[PDB]
């Protein structure tokens, strides 16, 4: 029943304040403050779409999004970063990414490119 | 025969990509600008599209937006010399499915391709199953 979403990023207080966000809105959030942590979540556990830091302290998480495309290419990725670059962008892009997001963004702006995201995944099947 | 367009204002670009897809065995359309483009795409059927960024008329990443818009079940792929974290992140944001940095290398253009026309194919076969 419920669209759930993983968020990954080891800035715990963000982890918080978006699972806070999100809980409210009434997806189901699992969150991982490690890229490993996020990759055995992810082989474990269905998600509708995943957020994803990219400066992880154990990897990339440009390497977390590839490796994650490969075994979910269903579930939707949004790359949310303080750290963006021309380089881990345009990896990002390649590597099947569906949105791209800098911060910091507001409650209101990350939940309309969720619906959004799970929109187009709906209508995929 | 799969059928791929490609978009750029660089005439020797245009002839020498053309020259490799065809040799693959793949159908291919040219275009020199943006707007050659869109009325192509409107016109005929591609699988997939190789659009410049720079070219004379419009952004690259204005032509990715109507183009998606006129398509969006056709692939796209950006090949620019004019790379940018701006550019980049509003083409994937816009739909984009690669992004290629000129000088491009054929084995990787050929194997993006490849990659991109499985998955159009997975892609089609789920939205009618
Ligand atoms: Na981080
Ligand atoms: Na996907
Ligand atoms: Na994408
Ligand atoms: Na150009």
């Amino acid at each position: 029943s419920l669209k759930r979403i993983l968020i990954v990023d080891d800035d715990t207080a963000i982890l918080d304040s978006t699972k806070q966000i999100l809980e409210f809105e009434g997806y189901e959030v699992e969150i991982a403050a490690t890229a490993g942590e996020g990759l055995a979540k992810i082989e474990n556990e269905f998600f509708n779409l995943a957020l994803f830091d990219i400066k992880l302290p154990d990897m990339e998480g440009t390497e977390l999004l590839e490796k994650a495309h490969k075994l979910r290419p269903g579930m939707k990725k949004i790359m949310v970063t303080g750290y963006a670059s021309l380089e881990n962008s345009v990896f990002s892009l390649n590597a099947g990414a569906d949105a791209y997001i800098m911060k910091p963004v507001n409650p209101r702006d990350l939940l309309e490119k969720i619906k959004e995201k799970l929109d187009e995944q709906e209508k995929e099947g």
